[PDB]
């Protein structure tokens, strides 16, 4: 039978993942907070991953797959706690794999280089350190850590809005890395479809094909929205890093939005009604 899936964390990524997995025939349940309204038709329960006493029901779901999105939502208190509590509460479930949504922010090194999963991350802030601490736990589990770059998509249109106001553009012209919400969800669904037969890797960077300096993205977005700014050189390109998605491409997954031109092209078209 198709694997039963528990998605812990029902933000936009978890909801889009649930939609795809349900369409493919899986039994999917989410774990959300009470202040998080759900769209009609999604199956969830309310619990608090930081409070073990609210997690006593989840083992009855008997998931074969856990997708844990909470630490990623938290990234955007300790993160490892919530994951530890959730795994402990699943003692007794027929759990075969854990997919953990992490962040490329764990790569705190700033380099004018391409980094990949072989590059050791040097965390430079509390969020990165907490994320690597949450990751570390999974060493004993059959698992895949997914370090997502910056998610964009419906309801994550900050770059589109910022592009409308060139006086508010950042002084530093750093590299930016992104993944569209629907590719992040579809890649996890793809790995779930593959898990039984093409065993997933323990770690992927989940990012699209084209990092770019933030000013190039802002100008491209400004150009397509009729936003005026002065012609001329952008600030020197410096800061952050470039992230390679070579391993994601080698899995056979096909990006829906290979680069910002495709993804932001679609979002501009949709927001216009």
């Amino acid at each position: 039978s198709l694997s039963k899936i528990l998605i812990a964390g029902c933000g936009d990524l978890g909801l889009e993942l649930a939609r795809r997995l349900t369409a493919q025939g899986h039994e999917v349940t989410g774990l959300r907070r009470s202040a998080q309204p759900m769209p009609a038709g999604v199956q969830t329960l309310i619990a608090d991953v930081t409070r073990p006493d609210t997690l006593a029901s989840i083992v009855h779901l008997r998931p074969e797959i856990l997708v844990y999105c909470v630490a990623a939502s938290e990234y955007s208190l300790s993160y490892v706690e919530g994951l530890r509590n959730t795994l402990s509460a699943l003692e007794g479930a027929p759990l075969q794999h854990v997919f953990f949504v992490s962040s490329t922010g764990v790569y705190g090194q700033e380099v004018e280089e391409w980094l990949d999963e072989d590059t050791p991350p040097i965390a430079k802030d509390f969020s990165g350190k907490r994320m690597l601490e949450a990751e570390a736990l999974l060493a004993a589990y059959s698992s895949t850590i997914l370090r997502f770059s910056g998610i964009y998509g419906p309801g994550r249109l900050r770059m589109i809005r910022q592009a409308q106001t060139p006086e508010q553009w950042p002084a530093r012209n750093a590299w930016t890395n992104r993944i569209h919400r629907d590719d992040g969800a579809a890649f996890i669904a793809y790995l779930i479809q593959q898990r039984s037969h093409a065993v997933p890797e323990r770690l992927y960077i989940v990012t699209d094909n084209q990092p770019l300096p933030v000013h190039d993205l802002l100008r491209w977005l400004a150009d397509r929205q009729g936003i005026a700014y002065p012609a001329g050189a952008t600030p020197p390109v410096q800061g952050n890093k470039k992230l390679s998605n070579a391993r994601l491409l080698a899995s056979g997954y096909q990006l829906i939005y290979p680069d910002y031109v495709s993804g932001y092209g679609a979002l501009l078209a949709a927001m216009r009604e």
